[PDB]
């Protein structure tokens, strides 16, 4: 049974793959590597021409941010058991693209606004909008993937509650006891997380607050916000007015 | 019917991909986006979450530098009809690095004499070695495209006579007539490439001599170079002795 973690890119994938994996290896993981060992990223194994078997008779984990109706993932369409959508306020992507990419960003957030994601941003390929990637995994999700329950968990849920909010993830994956849970959420660390990248960067391996600025942008991101357009929608929906 | 152009990275399979484009389309073509048309870049593709349906019922173009053996291209086992594998003297992949990537020489061919390869480059994935590369798409073939035949084209002799080194692959492709080649050898060149990638890489647009530094090296690579080493056994053989 072949199972998703899917999500927008930045929405907190890494620190979720990261719990999942040291919650199901048990002991704590320090490497980068590690961590695509126990969730591989889809986007990853098909730039070495892995593709991951359809129809594996054990249960198997992936994580990626393409769009649920990309056509790779045909493949996976009756072999699909469960996807656990991980969401974040997209306010904070814009934010987390900056934080890693004042005249640069009054624009930057026009061009996300009028992408409504990250579109026009060539380090993914793929996700589709941000509203367009939220629905191909939840509510049109039968359309590519039939056999499919889903549960949605946000970014801004699990940092107020890692503990509770990761064993919903853990149950809801059937795989195994509350029990390992705090010892999992504990090896993940917004500064252990942190820490785990700068080894794997160094030893080689790979890896990896809005009117600032706006006055202007607010204006227009309220009315995306407010809008009756499907980001809206979504917005509404996962509590980002 | 599915037929691969295959080749390791910078065997000139830009160059190629253009020719035979030009002839299939008939006009000349100046966008490289026009290229990735007309023969798509199975690597490009995936990075997308296309790709491109196995069992095909009319004839599908695609290239790639993956290895034969890559699982990804497992899916293609059984309708992959044709390859060309397009080959060049290793001595100038290396070139072609630095070309585009003193000191700074004399141990990235270490690199490249250790690899026998790329392998070390995070530029491409999948490829393997040199060797590794031509055996998988010629001699060892069957073991994953066991319906299909091989051509085997060197850049060297593309070069030395554009227009019948061309009609070869085209006449074993089946593509056609012998009259187009000339006018498709035509828009691409040397110089016409250059500026296709030009106008492509300015619109935005998605785009792309040995002992001058050796004396030491020499006598490694052509310790690899005559020293039955499969390497070495790829080279006996197309010619690069």
């Amino acid at each position: 049974m072949m199972c998703w973690i899917a999500s927008y890119p930045k929405a907190g994938g890494h620190w979720l793959r990261c719990m999942l994996t040291s919650y199901v290896t048990g002991e704590p993981v320090e490497t980068w590597p590690g961590i695509q060992a126990g969730v591989p990223h889809l986007e990853g194994l098909l730039r070495d021409g892995e593709a991951p078997s359809a129809d594996p008779d054990e249960q198997v984990l992936l994580a990626t941010h393409f769009t649920a109706d990309r056509p790779v993932l045909r493949f996976y369409r009756e072999s699909t058991a469960k996807v656990v959508c991980l969401i974040r306020n997209p306010r904070d992507a814009m934010l987390s693209l900056m934080r890693m990419k004042v005249e640069a960003c009054r624009k930057i957030a026009e061009t996300f606004i009028a992408d409504e994601g990250f579109s026009s941003v060539r380090i993914w390929a793929g996700e589709g909008s941000w509203p367009e990637n939220i629905r191909s995994w939840t509510d049109s999700v039968h359309e590519s993937f039939p056999n499919a329950a889903v549960l949605a968990v946000r970014y801004e849920d699990l940092r107020k509650d890692p503990e509770g909010e990761l064993w919903k993830v853990v149950d809801f994956l059937e795989l195994g006891g509350r029990d390992g849970v705090a010892d999992a959420v504990a090896n993940c660390t917004l500064e252990r997380m942190r820490e785990m990248e700068e080894r794997s960067k160094l030893l080689g391996l790979e890896t990896t607050s809005l009117k600032f600025m706006g006055d202007d942008i607010e204006k227009a991101y309220a009315d995306l916000l407010h809008g009756e357009t499907d980001f809206a929608h979504y917005a509404r929906l996962y509590g980002y007015a």
